[PDB]
Formats: C-alpha cells, structure tokens, sequence
C-alpha cells in the first residue's frame, strides 16, 4: 500500500524515547488515524531472539498521510548496542531525543557513534522536554551542542532538522506541544528519503547448497537477498577463493522452469562451465563488479553474557574464534582496540577481524561469533581493510 520506513528513538537515559513513542503513535492516531499506544505498553518491552541473542524491544506502527513506520524503543541501553549491532532492528533514520535540561549526555554520544559504526544513513533529533526551558538562549546552545556532536561523527548536523518540543505534554494532549510531534512526523516523511528496495540493489545470492544436475551442469541453490537474476546474464562466485565468472543458463523454483529469478525467493541457479567441486561454503552469486572478496576489516561485536547462553571466560587477545558470514563459519584472529587486554561477556567493543579466508563483504554485513558452533557473539562490519 504505503512505503514502509523504519526507524527509532535513541538517546541517553530518560530523556524521553518511549514518552516520545507514545506521543507520535497517539498524536498522529487523533490526526491522520491510526492506534495510539500508551507509555506503559511500550515501556513493557517484550523479549525476543534474533539467533541466540536476547533483546527487549518495544514495536510500535503509525502512519503519515504517505508513510507507514515501523518504530522500535528499548527499554535499556544493551538492548540498544545490540539492536544496532545485530540489525535485528534496522533502522532508515534514527530520531535522537535530547533533554533540554540536560543536554548532550554520554550515551547521546554513544548511541551517535554506534549509529555511524553500524550505518544509520540519517538522524533526527527531537530536543525534549522544553516545557521545563523557557529560556530561549540556552535551548539555542543546546542545539549547537547537538549540532557539533552530530557532525564530530560525520552526520550532517548543520543541516539536522531539530525539533523543540515536549513529548510529555504532548501525550497529555496539548494541542500547542501535539503540533510539534506533526513536526516530527513531517521530518520522518521529507528528511528521510524513501529507501532503496532489495530488487534495485544489484543481484546477490549466498550459495547453500550445491547439486550436480542431469546433462552434466551444477545447480547452486539459496534465497535471492538483492536484485535480480536473469537467464543468459554473466555472475561472479566471490568468497573462499579466487573469484570466477560464470552465466546463468536457468532459474527454477521447485517444478517451475524460470528466465528470472527475484530478490526474496529462494531459486536454483544453473551455471555454465563450473563443476560441483569448483563451489565452495561460503561463497555469493553476484553481479560482476559490484562486492568484492577481503579477510580483513574494522567491526562491532557484542559479546554474549553467561546468561544468555554465551562463554563464561573472558577472552585476551589471541582469541582466534569462527565467524559466521551468511551461510558458513570462517576462522580469525583479532586485535583489540588500544587499552583493551580481556573483553568480558556481555561487552561491546570494536574489533579488526582477520580471516583465514575471504569473504565476499561490504560494510554493514552482519555476521555471528561463534565457537564449536554455538554463537557466543554478534558483530557488524563497520570497514573493509584487505
Ligand atoms: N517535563 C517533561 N518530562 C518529560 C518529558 N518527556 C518525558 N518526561 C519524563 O521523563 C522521564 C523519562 O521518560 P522516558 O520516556 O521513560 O525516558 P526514556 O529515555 O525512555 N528512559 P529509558 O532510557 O529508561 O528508557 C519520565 O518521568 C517522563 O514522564 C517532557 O517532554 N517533559
Ligand atoms: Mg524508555
């Protein structure tokens, strides 16, 4: 029907993400339609399980006249770093809540740099609480401090729309404070550009099972993550090994002979020239010339805690664990960032990554930590190196 865009509240402690949440579902529920929630029902964050890893998040919907968002606010700043980390909830745009009474504060900055670190593409900010603030100098310096953090971490904060408001009073149903969260949802609509769909981007399929078909040929099967495939178009098979160039001689779905094969639907590929023993675990289809093979990159991880499943030991620096890209486990080593001897479980930290074979990658590709097959960490590529 409508575009779907999803996005969040981030921002320090009690500054106002899930009174905010309540005041955009209830503020644009009473003016366009739709279902207000209350703060109670999303501050009662369920748990979920994305592979292993436990997170509380809350899942509201509303609508604009054109738009229909999903929202996530968690309820704690773990749930948070692992949100980012492991895309359980991805985000198009971020709205930052900042206190006006209180200003930039240290998870402000955090959130921010983790927001970049996983790839945020933009950010919103809803200056709060600015029904306790009348003076109109201090909420200016307020918003040059925003502006100036944004930008220490690339966002483009001169150009940051900022919206001064209280979402308290706004939830309580003043008109004068409820036409500010309409500011908002008009940011939400005009900021945050509609995004690119998985059938635009170029064509990917990671491999997860190779046949030898009859009449010779290889079959090589998995869902289409992006793009499309078409018959008598050229691939690359990127990953483990030296890359190959290889042609589309057909698509099929169960019984059904196809001349394409689309993002979302799980295909078999025929491919011209290569044999079974030429496919190895690990590797993507992909157009010719759009991802490339590295071993090494820049990353955040999330280490799992002892209660959720995770190791009991720290690790040092010569961990040398699996990492799991999309279909397999490759082994590698790691570096710890300056000042960092042990991570514990249940920390977050970045981490440069060497693997003993390439992986087809780009920054944002998620991946699990893993050892003798249980995961026992998230992370995401935040830069390639090799
Ligand atoms: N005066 C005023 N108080 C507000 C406003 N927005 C939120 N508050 C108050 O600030 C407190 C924190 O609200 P909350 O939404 O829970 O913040 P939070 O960031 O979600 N907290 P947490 O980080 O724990 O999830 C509550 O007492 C709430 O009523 C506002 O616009 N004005
Ligand atoms: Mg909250």
């Amino acid at each position: 029907t409508k575009p779907h865009v999803n996005v969040g509240t981030i921002g320090h402690v009690d500054h106002g993400k899930t009174t905010l949440t309540a005041a955009i579902t209830t503020v644009l529920a009473k003016t366009y339609g739709g279902a207000a929630r209350a703060f109670d029902q999303i501050d009662n964050a369920p748990e979920e399980k994305a592979r292993g890893i436990t997170i509380n998040t809350s899942h509201v919907e509303y609508d604009t006249p054109t738009r229909h968002y999903a929202h996530v606010d968690c309820p704690g700043h773990a749930d948070y770093v692992k949100n980012m980390i492991t895309g359980a909830a991805q985000m198009d745009g971020a709205i930052l809540v900042v206190a006006a009474t209180d200003g930039p504060m240290p998870q402000t900055r955090e959130h921010i740099l983790l927001g970049r670190q996983v790839g945020v593409p933009y950010i919103i900010v809803f200056l709060n609480k600015c029904d306790m603030v009348d003076d109109e100098e201090l909420l200016e310096l307020v918003e040059m401090e925003v502006r100036e953090l944004l930008s220490q971490y690339d966002f483009p904060g001169d150009d940051t729309p900022i919206v001064r408001g209280s979402a308290l009073k706004a939830l309580e149903g003043d008109a004068e404070w409820e036409a500010k969260i309409l500011e908002l949802a008009g940011f939400l609509d005009s900021y945050i550009p509609e995004p690119e769909r998985a059938i635009d981007k170029p064509f990917l399929l990671p491999i997860e099972d190779v046949f030898s078909i009859s009449g010779r040929g290889t079959v090589v099967t998995g869902r289409v993550e992006r793009g499309i495939i078409k018959v008598g178009e050229e691939v690359e098979i990127v990953g483990i090994k030296e890359t190959q160039k290889s042609t589309c001689t057909g698509v099929e779905m169960f019984r059904k002979l196809l001349d394409e094969g689309r993002a979302g639907e799980n295909v078999g590929v025929l491919l011209r020239g290569i044999k079974r023993e030429e496919i190895e675990r690990g590797q993507v289809l992909a157009k010719p010339g759009t991802i490339k093979p590295h071993t090494k990159f820049e990353s955040e991880v999330y280490i799992l805690s002892k209660d959720e499943g995770g190791r009991h030991t720290p690790f040092f620096k010569g961990y040398r664990p699996q990492f799991y890209f999309r279909t397999t486990d490759v082994t590698g080593t790691i570096e710890l960032p300056e000042g960092v001897e042990m991570v514990m479980p249940g920390d977050n930290i970045k981490m440069v990554v060497t693997l003993i074979h390439p992986i087809a990658m780009d920054d944002g590709l998620r991946f699990a930590i893993r050892e003798g097959g249980r995961t026992v960490g998230a992370g995401v590529v935040a830069k390639v190196l090799s």
